[PDB]
């Protein structure tokens, strides 16, 4: 299945979201991000995607289809404005097992909260 996803300045939480921030995916279906704003894209957070996954990094502005594959979790962020908190969980399978490891990693206070919230 395929799952659609908004990249815009403002939403629900705040400035610079991911709609939705949480995506439950499963082995074989897409994710398409759509930048309805402009200065948005998407990129895989380093040791924050699953043991086996690729990195990806889509064009600012661009349309971008990601296929998952790999089962546990993944931290996405804007490149722009990840410091401002612009950040998406994909969840791909049961329980996740990198999701505690990904709550504690280091990351930005404003990311932190969001990340928190999402969960939430
Ligand atoms: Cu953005």
């Amino acid at each position: 299945e395929n799952i659609e996803v908004h990249m815009l300045n403002k939403g629900a939480e705040g400035a610079m979201v991911f709609e939705p921030a949480y995506i439950k995916a499963n082995p074989g279906d897409t994710v398409t991000f759509i930048p309805v704003d402009k200065g948005h894209n998407v990129e895989s957070i380093k040791d924050m995607i699953p043991e086996g996954a690729e990195k990806f990094k889509s064009k600012i502005n661009e349309n971008y289809v990601l296929t998952v594959t790999q089962p546990g979790a993944y931290l996405v962020k804007c490149t722009p404005h990840y410091a401002m908190g612009m950040i998406a969980l994909i969840a791909v399978g049961d329980s996740p097992a990198n999701l505690d490891q990904i709550v504690s990693a280091k990351k930005p206070k404003i990311v932190q909260e969001r990340l928190e919230k999402v969960i939430a």
